[PDB]
């Protein structure tokens, strides 16, 4: 009931800003383009249970992440993000979901897709339906998040917790 | 009938621009000198068959590529490029073809050499015969490509597909 | 009686400046933000014995340190530092002490926490009690060090030497 | 009778300029501070034999070199350089020779120490005797080299060839 999952996606998505909105309920706009392999942890109570939630952050400038073979290997669920203000990030989601399924333990591992930076209404480039459709072909939940607003952040992470808690219970 | 091969060579050759000309039939002149380990995938029909072609790109600033021991190890053919406007790139091809043969699975693995940036007629430095000769000593196909024009791009990749499809069939 | 330990913590703490104050008894204010994996060595006489002390320095821009699986794996004690003039460094100590216990050999390995840059009285941000309290919850020694002054440097390293010498003797 | 050795030392020593003086008998003053893991090869005739000499270059900004566990592991001799115009480089030689002996195959592996940049007479900082003394305590050959002049370059590499050829013959 230590629960570990991994946040991943492209550089600029906002997976550092997103974990901090959840862990600490506020928004640091300052963030070095991550070089290392950090994590924030925090105790949650969901289904009247003990959850030491361990939120592992990754460097956006590699898919060598999930080649960690311990950090990725030890993780139980994945939180794939993209930026709703660059298409490139969104288009890679297929390649991400793909490489997860292959290099992961289970054939179908527990994933939640977030389209971040939703507050940037004026720079939106990914259309919501197309996103929802991509969520359909894979049958994984989708949330339009903002680490600036907090919109759907808690929902999104709580879903991933609920998914793997189900997986844990099914066993 | 998922087919994986790896594009490699020196930094500036144009192996990112070349995969995008093939995948998407156009030319992005913008490309950050690759830091990560990306790939584009795409479904092709060659010999009335299902081809999920997986085009793996590498960072030009290492031969630590092919030390990937999974990414290189899992790949079935190699697409070695050089720039026809710097000799250094061309001269390394021997050292590349060399280190492939050694660190690869088969004694003779399936390779296609491309001399890229052929549109840069005014800055050409490698002479075509010398290139063809180098292709001779190793008995691997050679194409003078441009990611700007698309010239010989499709031909070149289709050849590499045809080679490993032959290898697959021979087994 | 070659003794190896590893200095680690965040970028800017002063673990390069601290090893040099100890090895060489003076202060180089010049220090490139470490890119490699250096060490200083030096022969010491503690409990009337031969000590080839090997002081391994790490790059502050990773927890991929302690994933070294030889450099970290071969080390016998750890010297965790933080800067008393940025809270972030101090707050990570928990996450450091945590990840050490997990990825290390022994359940409880030999650690000494240093709060560096104590000379920067005017920019002090971590309160001494809170630091001492953090040392309490884990039961590991704590020193307020300066690589500029030398204050508590020798004490701190000599303690870590004494701890693992005890561990060696107990075996 | 493929012979592999590895050139290593600190960033700025001149181990890229030195291999090129040997391979090609001239001096490129232009050299990006190496990021990757290159090698030059060349066929030599020493003791009336076939030598495919493989000269592996390393990035100066790590001792993670010799952690390559294939590139270092596959190498048969080592060519340690330092700059005669910075003491730091020279002082590390002990730590280099040390870490070689430990992480290498044989207890005493085949090493040749070069003090490079000897042409920079006006900026010389390491005194020749002190260098020769350091060579004495370890009993490995020493040459004062210049990649600018070619002075002692061929001698130095030919010695390392002769050493490991002896080791090969003794077996
Ligand atoms: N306005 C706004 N900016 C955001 C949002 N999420 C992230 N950012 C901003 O996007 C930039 C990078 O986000 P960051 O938190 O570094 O994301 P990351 O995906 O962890 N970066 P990397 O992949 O390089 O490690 C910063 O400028 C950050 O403030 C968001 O929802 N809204
Ligand atoms: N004119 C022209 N420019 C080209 C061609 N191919 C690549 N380029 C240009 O060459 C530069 C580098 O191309 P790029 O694809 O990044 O090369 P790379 O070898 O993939 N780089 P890296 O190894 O770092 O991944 C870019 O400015 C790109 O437009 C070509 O056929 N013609
Ligand atoms: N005033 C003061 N400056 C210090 C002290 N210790 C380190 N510094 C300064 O802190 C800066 C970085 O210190 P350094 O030793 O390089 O830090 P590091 O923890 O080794 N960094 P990295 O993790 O990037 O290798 C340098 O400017 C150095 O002078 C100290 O005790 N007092
Ligand atoms: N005058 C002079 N300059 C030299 C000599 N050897 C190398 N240099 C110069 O020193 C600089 C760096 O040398 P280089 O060969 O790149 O060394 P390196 O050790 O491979 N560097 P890295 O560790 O970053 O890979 C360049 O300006 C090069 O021209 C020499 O004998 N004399
Ligand atoms: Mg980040
Ligand atoms: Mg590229
Ligand atoms: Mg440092
Ligand atoms: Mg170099």
């Amino acid at each position: 009931y230590l629960i570990k999952f991994l946040a991943l996606g492209d550089s600029g998505v906002g997976k550092t800003s997103v974990l901090y909105q959840y862990t600490d309920g506020k928004f640091n706009s300052k963030f070095i383009t991550t070089v290392g392999i950090d994590f924030r942890e925090k105790t949650i109570y969901r289904n009247d249970k003990r959850i030491k939630l361990q939120l592992w952050d990754t460097a956006g400038l590699e898919r060598f992440r999930s080649l960690t073979t311990a950090f990725f290997r030890d993780a139980m669920g994945f939180l794939l993000l993209f930026d709703l203000t660059n298409e490139e990030s969104f288009l890679n989601v297929r390649n991400w979901i793909s490489q997860l399924k292959t290099h992961a333990y289970s054939e179908n591992p527990d994933i939640v897709l977030c389209g971040n930076k939703s507050d940037l209404e004026d720079e939106r480039v990914v259309a919501a339906a197309e996103a929802r459709q991509l969520a359909e072909h894979y049958g994984i939940p989708y949330f339009e998040t903002s680490a600036a607003n907090g919109t759907n952040i808690s929902q999104a992470i709580e879903m991933l917790l609920d998914l793997i808690m189900k997986r844990m219970e099914r066993s």
